[PDB]
C-alpha cells in the first residue's frame, strides 16, 4: 500500500476527487458528531494537566479533537483506573484529513512533537501518556520521530489503538512502554486503507488500555 497511497495522494492534488474526498469526510465527521451531541459523548477535550495528562490524536474524519470512536471510552476507563488521581485530557489539534492519511501526516507529527514539548516545559510534574487512533496512531509515532531519546524518555506511556504502522515500535521510546491494540482484521493495521468493523470497535479495548497505563503513571 506505500506506493498506492502515494499514487492516491497525487490524484487527490488533480482538483477531483480532492473536494469528494474532503466533503464525505465532513459528512462523515457531521454524522459522528450528532451521534456525540444525543449520547452525551464529550468529542473536545482541552484540560489543563492533572496528575496524569493524556494527549491523544483521533482518527480520520473523527469530530471535536478527541473523536467519538475510541478516545473517550479510554479517558473514561483511564480516570476510573486512577481512581481519586486527576485525569488532564487534550486532544491534539490537527484537521484528521483523508489527504494527510494518504501523505504520512508528517506535518501533524511536528507539530504534536512540539505540543508534547510544550506539555512537558508547562506541567513538569505530570505524567504524560500519549494515546493515538488509526490517523492520531501516525501522528503519534511522527511526533516520536521528531523528539530525542531524553524528550520521549519523560514519556510516561504510549497506547495506540489501530496502528497503520503495525508492527513499527514507537521511535526513540522504551518499547515495554507501549500498547499497540491492533485487531485481527483490521486492514489499517496491516498498512491498507481499508475500514472494516475490526477497525471501529476499539472502545471494546478502553479498560485492557486503561490497565496497562496505570502501573506506568507510578511511583515513587
Ligand atoms: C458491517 C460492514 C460495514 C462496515 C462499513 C465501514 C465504513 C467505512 O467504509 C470504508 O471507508 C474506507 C475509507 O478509506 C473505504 O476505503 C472503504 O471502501 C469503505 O468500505
Ligand atoms: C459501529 C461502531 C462500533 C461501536 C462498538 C464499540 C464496542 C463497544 O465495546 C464496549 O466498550 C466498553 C468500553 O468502553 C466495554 O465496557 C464493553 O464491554 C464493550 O463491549
Ligand atoms: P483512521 O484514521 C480511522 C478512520 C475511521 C473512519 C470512521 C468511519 C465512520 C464510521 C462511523 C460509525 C457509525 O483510518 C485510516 C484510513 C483513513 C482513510
Amino acid at each position: 500500500w506505500p506506493s498506492i497511497n502515494e499514487f492516491l495522494s497525487e490524484l487527490a492534488k488533480v482538483m477531483p476527487i480532492g473536494d469528494t474526498i474532503t466533503a464525505a469526510c465532513d459528512l462523515i465527521s457531521d454524522g459522528e458528531d450528532a451521534a456525540a451531541s444525543l449520547f452525551g459523548i464529550s468529542e473536545t477535550e482541552n484540560d489543563p494537566c492533572g496528575d496524569v495528562t493524556v494527549l491523544f490524536a483521533r482518527g480520520t474524519c473523527d469530530p471535536g479533537n478527541v473523536g467519538v470512536l475510541v478516545g473517550p471510552w479510554f479517558f473514561d476507563s483511564l480516570q476510573t483506573a486512577l481512581g481519586s488521581r486527576t485525569l488532564g485530557v487534550k486532544g491534539v489539534p490537527y484537521p484528521a484529513s483523508v489527504q494527510d492519511f494518504l501523505s504520512g501526516s508528517v506535518q501533524n507529527g511536528i507539530n504534536m512533537a512540539n505540543q508534547i514539548k510544550s506539555v512537558l516545559q508547562s506541567c513538569p510534574n505530570t505524567k504524560l501518556v500519549l494515546g493515538g487512533y488509526s490517523q492520531g496512531s501516525m501522528v503519534v509515532h511522527n511526533a516520536a520521530s521528531n523528539l530525542d531519546a531524553a524528550t520521549m524518555s519523560k514519556i510516561s506511556a504510549v497506547v495506540l489503538f489501530g496502528d497503520p504502522y503495525y508492527g513499527k515500535p514507537v521511535a526513540n521510546f522504551d518499547a515495554a512502554k507501549t500498547l499497540v491494540v491492533c485487531h485481527d482484521g483490521d486492514n489499517i493495521c496491516q498498512g491498507g486503507d481499508i475500514i472494516l468493523l475490526p477497525h471501529l470497535t476499539y472502545a471494546e479495548d478502553a479498560d485492557t488500555a486503561a490497565a496497562f497505563v496505570v502501573p506506568l503513571v507510578s511511583h515513587h
